[PDB]
């Protein structure tokens, strides 16, 4: 977890939170797309940045983009 069995970080399956993935599916339903009034109040739901949250979005598109 540090250095006893810390060795894989190239993967990350799901060590995710319930409630951050939660206001991430809840907008993917209607708001597909994120505005300075979504990004503001989820943010402070989910303890996040205005910014963080929307350049976490884009990212994952980036990489489908350019793919592999």
């Amino acid at each position: 977890a540090n250095w006893i069995h810390a060795r894989s970080t190239r993967k990350k399956r799901c060590p995710y939170t319930k409630y951050q993935t939660l206001e991430l599916e809840k907008e993917f339903l209607f708001n597909m797309y994120l505005t300075r009034d979504r990004r503001y109040e989820v943010a402070r739901v989910l303890n996040l940045t205005e910014r963080q949250v929307k350049i976490w979005f884009q990212n994952r598109r980036m990489k489908m983009k350019k793919m592999n």
